[PDB]
Order: C-alpha cells, then sequence, then structure tokens
C-alpha cells in the first residue's frame, strides 16, 4: 500500500530530523517514481504527494503530460537521471528541476530550450563526491568555476548541490562523505545567491544524510516497491 509507505517514510525522516536537532520541515521527501507506474504516482498524489523524481526523459514527460490533462495541479517534477544532450529539449520544456547538471554545454541547451513563459527551471550542480565506478558528476575542484558560468543563465537557477556517493554500508563513511558534500554546499551557500537545496540520501544512508545537513531524500523502492 502506497499511502501507507509514504506515511512510514515520512516517520522515518522526521524521526531522524528530530534526533539531531533538525525540524522536520527541513527535509523534503522527493518520491523516486522512476520504473513506477502512473496509476502508482496517481495514489501517491492522492496521499498527498506531489514532489516525484524521474531517471528516464520520455518515461517521465509521459507521466508529466498524462497528470496535466487530468487537469492535476500543483505537482513538482525533478529530472534525477544523466541527461544526454539529445534529450535536453525535453527537459527544458517539461520538468521544474533537474539534479544532474555536470557540464556547462549541457546547462547552456537547457537553458536556450527553455521556454520564456516559464519559470526558470531550478538546477543543482551534481558532484562525483565518491564514485569512482560513475561518470556523472563533477569533482569538487571543479565546482566554483562550474557554478559560475551556471549561475549566469537567466533561463535557469542555481539551488545547490547533488551527489550520489558510491554504495557505502558503515554509517561512519555514510556520514564522513555527506559532510564533504554538506561543507562544499555550506561554502557555496555563502556567496551565491538562493542556495538552499542538498540533495543527498537514499533509504540506505538517510540517517547520515539528514545529520550531515541533507534538504531532500530520493526514495523509491520504499515507496513504491519494485
Ligand atoms: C539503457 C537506456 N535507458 C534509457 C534511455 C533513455 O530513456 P528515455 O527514452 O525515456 O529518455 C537510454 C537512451 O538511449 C538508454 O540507453
Ligand atoms: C535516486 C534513487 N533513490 C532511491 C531509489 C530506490 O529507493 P530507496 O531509497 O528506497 O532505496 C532509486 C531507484 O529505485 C533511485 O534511483
Amino acid at each position: 500500500d502506497i499511502a501507507h509507505n509514504l506515511a512510514q517514510v515520512r516517520d522515518k525522516i522526521s524521526a531522524a530530523a528530530t534526533r539531531c536537532g533538525r525540524s522536520p520541515e527541513e527535509i523534503t521527501l522527493l518520491a523516486v517514481s522512476a520504473t513506477a507506474p502512473a496509476s502508482a504516482i496517481a495514489e501517491a498524489i492522492d496521499a498527498g504527494q506531489r514532489q516525484f523524481g524521474e531517471n528516464y526523459v520520455q518515461e517521465g514527460v509521459d507521466k508529466i503530460r498524462h497528470f496535466q490533462e487530468l487537469g492535476v495541479t500543483g505537482l513538482e517534477w525533478h529530472f534525477i537521471g544523466p541527461l544526454q544532450s539529445n534529450k535536453s529539449r525535453l527537459v527544458a520544456e517539461h520538468f521544474d528541476w533537474c539534479h544532474t547538471i555536470d557540464r556547462l554545454r549541457i546547462a547552456t541547451r537547457l537553458n536556450d530550450q527553455r521556454p520564456a513563459e516559464l519559470p526558470p527551471l531550478n538546477v543543482l550542480i551534481q558532484i562525483n563526491i565518491s564514485d569512482e565506478n560513475s561518470k556523472s558528476g563533477i569533482q569538487l575542484a571543479e565546482l566554483d568555476e562550474l557554478a559560475a558560468a551556471v549561475a549566469e543563465l537567466p533561463r535557469l537557477r542555481l539551488r545547490g548541490l547533488m551527489a550520489i556517493p558510491a554504495p557505502e554500508s558503515e554509517y561512519v563513511r555514510q556520514f564522513e562523505v555527506a559532510r564533504q558534500m554538506a561543507v562544499a554546499f555550506a561554502g557555496l551557500k555563502t556567496r551565491y545567491p538562493h542556495i538552499d537545496t542538498l540533495s543527498l540520501g537514499m533509504s540506505d544512508d538517510m540517517e547520515a544524510a539528514i545529520a550531515a545537513g541533507s534538504t531532500m531524500v530520493r526514495i523509491g523502492t520504499a515507496i513504491f516497491g519494485a
């Protein structure tokens, strides 16, 4: 039951925030509905969920159009998969957030292909913080350059950072890696305007991500199953 899992996930989030002195409202739950059918999302929506994350463009754009013509309003769609240049038009036309900005060219395409009547696309720069087997995300030493360039684009809005750490089961390493992301985030937050989103943490490391300072956790299986 999706509505029951939603409530169970929000309990774990609220628990973890409270334990480390944070207000539960500081942590946005982003329900990762990738691979989940539109019927399952519609249940989630009925249980009050409004923020949904998708890994693949055409799957995501089809859900977006579905709930639009149903006249369902007030949703927020986040593209959280790797973004190919040949699919950026659809992200720039249909999504509200994109978490995977890791090269300036792809961000300039999104800015150019973004219709003017829409609000700027909120974007996070993705950091490869600890995953040597991943080609996704920049190194921290490139952050200031990429952030400055991306910050300039008028149809985008730089909101913060995202990382998918390498899989880790030792809580100590989970926390140390997320702290590195929280430190970079704080550093960016001082100089850049409207930096308010650290997209970090999934079910396996949710506690350490929240204790380290994440503002948004990405939960998929624990909501929709597989
Ligand atoms: C294995 C795989 N999955 C998904 C995609 C992209 O999915 P979508 O067409 O929904 O954007 C690609 C792109 O070719 C792919 O190679
Ligand atoms: C970004 C992301 N978070 C989470 C999951 C799985 O959800 P859970 O956090 O419960 O492991 C997946 C895929 O289903 C995912 O792609």
